[PDB]
């Protein structure tokens, strides 16, 4: 019952991070930024980087996500110049076979010295993949955790022997080989929030992403990791969740909010429309955590007490910044995170 | 008409690099040694870096390239750790989509600030492909160029403007978007030895691969080079050869054959049967320079002065020594390589 909690951090891959605003810190996603954001986040000992996928950007003044790394390669090159952390990419599985990605993570496996994993997702905005030609239809949404199901059985085979010889009704492996296989065991990890996405990471993931509510309400996600906690009971498998925030702290609960208004203030509408004390559209109506380091540390010791409730994954207004200010102001009030030197 | 040539290094992606021999050095392919050989190579001025694609490998005792890391991944963990060698990775172009393909050049060119190219491939080999059921069948044999075509004009579409509307036989693409665009022109390399992979690079690439001919007969790739000096003519385009070469060499003539005949006595002949002074199956009939390092480097300087030649893609029996005494001892007695420090 005493309180431990992993901390990981989300790598703006896309330009301007998580904020939607024209009052929001303006910037491209660089590799440069992003190493600079790792190791940052490595020094202070969050136990893990991962990045998203986004194929298509929703405009606006702010160019939201206009501009976006692929996550796989931005990994590889963080890995390299990080020696602790471990190192997520996701994987948009409608856009690369399952065999480049069970060769990919051995390589990042190689590059890492065992630090990586994969965040499997099925897709679900259809602009990603219709504008290339490859949506497999409106069937997908109902059928799209199949298909997973199949992927990660393919995955499973050439990590686990090095080969495989699975046939189903997406994909026909005949003698697949994938060598070397991973010096450690593959680490896969989902972001399923439905019924049949939280069954599918029940049986096949390490961990499930979920979406942090409210703003300043740390446990209303409880429902959600409770939910989860009983598909792994269907499964007997132990699969905790990591809870999605964006951190806006400050000196004083006062400081902290005026930044948060300030942001919202900027609201790049144009922007929201192609998307489409309450959460606000300027953060996709992101869990939100805003006060000041004192406020911000109790409220992430109160999510550590949730049920089911093993980690949280964080974005931050300003990273740079706002890492610095966690490592060095928020996190030494946490009580779950005593465990650290 | 004064000597010069540019120098790339194979990076063994592959286990075991070239040689298919008990006698040979056997070395898992590892990032570490990758970025060791990089390193190195970039510390003796060589221009590029290249890594190929394997996806599957032909067995025997040393299990000759049963194990092969990612391409891609690969390259961009060596751009992390490097500042001025040029780094090229290959595209299997039937096992990752344009757009994905575009993206992850443009993450490589921000890791590695303006350094990276792809080197495109049709495929050849159809156990790699059809292993994972996504080998179109016997037509693609005839076929493979138009689908190259219709790729690289999706490449082209979107690291030119950020986005594509191109509509072909193999690809839809619906206001497809890719940004960031590189923030050089993006380099794009070939390596098609037949009259139709000519015409695609004398249209498409920036310089095109020829396989060196012969042990110790430099110039005997001519007539390959000069069929694509006439391809690049019926497009007005600068498109030169690099051409790829295995150095095997000592302080004397008799040492290096010493060790290529120890090489050819220790051939793993089950990987040679599956694969299916003369050339040796042992490096797959590889042109082979050896000798000397004066006589290596004599050689070379014939290489450079063949109509069409540009570079040499530069295989070693051993990496880590082979390119410490190639940049100690061959390159500093090589004509076409006086414009170093
Ligand atoms: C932290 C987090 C990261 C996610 N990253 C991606 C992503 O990179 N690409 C993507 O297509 N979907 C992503 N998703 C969406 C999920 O994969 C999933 O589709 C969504 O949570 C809806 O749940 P469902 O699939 O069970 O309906 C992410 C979700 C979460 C919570
Ligand atoms: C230096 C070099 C590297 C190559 N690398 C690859 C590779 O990584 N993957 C691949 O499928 N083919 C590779 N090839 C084969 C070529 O793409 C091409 O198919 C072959 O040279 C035959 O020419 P053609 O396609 O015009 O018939 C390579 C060839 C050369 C010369
Ligand atoms: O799907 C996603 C991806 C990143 N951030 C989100 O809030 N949702
Ligand atoms: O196709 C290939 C790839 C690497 N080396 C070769 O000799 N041929």
């Amino acid at each position: 019952e005493r309180l431990m909690m992993k901390i990981g951090v989300f790598v703006p891959i896309g330009n301007n991070g998580w904020l939607i605003s024209t009052h929001a810190p303006q910037y491209m996603p660089t590799f440069e930024l992003n190493k600079a954001i790792v190791q940052k986040a490595e020094h202070y000992h969050f136990d893990f980087a991962l990045s998203m996928i986004k194929l298509r950007g929703f405009g606006g003044k702010t160019e939201f996500w206009d501009h976006n790394l692929e996550s796989f390669t931005l990994m590889a090159g963080l890995a390299a110049v990080t020696s602790r952390i471990q190192i997520y990419a996701t994987a948009a599985t409608l856009t690369l076979p399952p065999a480049i990605v069970a060769r990919m993570a051995a390589t990042i496996d190689s590059i890492s010295g065992g630090r990586f994993g994969v965040n499997l997702v099925t897709g679900w905005q259809k602009p990603e993949y219709e504008q290339m030609g490859i949506w497999p239809g409106d069937d997908y949404f109902s059928r799209r955790y199949d298909y997973l199901t199949e992927y990660v059985q393919v995955l499973r085979d050439l990590w686990g022997t090095g080969k495989s010889d699975f046939k189903g009704d997406f994909f026909t492996m005949n003698d697949c080989r994938v060598s070397p296989q991973p010096s450690v065991p593959m680490k896969v990890i989902c972001a399923g929030q439905s019924d049949a996405g939280m069954a599918f990471s029940a049986r096949y993931a390490d961990f499930n992403f979920c979406f942090g509510k409210g703003v300043n309400t740390p446990t209303a996600f409880a429902p959600t990791a409770a939910r989860m906690k009983q598909a792994a009971e269907q499964t007997g498998r132990d699969v905790g969740s990591y809870v999605l925030f964006m951190v806006i702290a400050d000196e004083t609960d006062d400081a902290a909010r005026a930044k948060w208004e300030h942001y919202k203030a900027g609201a790049d509408e144009e922007a929201l429309s192609w998307l489409t004390d309450p959460t606000s559209a300027v953060n996709i109506n992101m869990g939100t955590l805003v006060g000041s380091y004192a406020s911000v540390a109790r409220m992430l010791d109160e999510v550590a007490s949730v049920p089911g409730a093993e980690g949280v994954l964080l974005t931050f207004d300003d990273f740079l910044s706002g890492i610095e200010t966690f490592g060095e102001r928020i996190q030494p009030l946490m009580q779950c995170r005593a465990h650290l030197p």
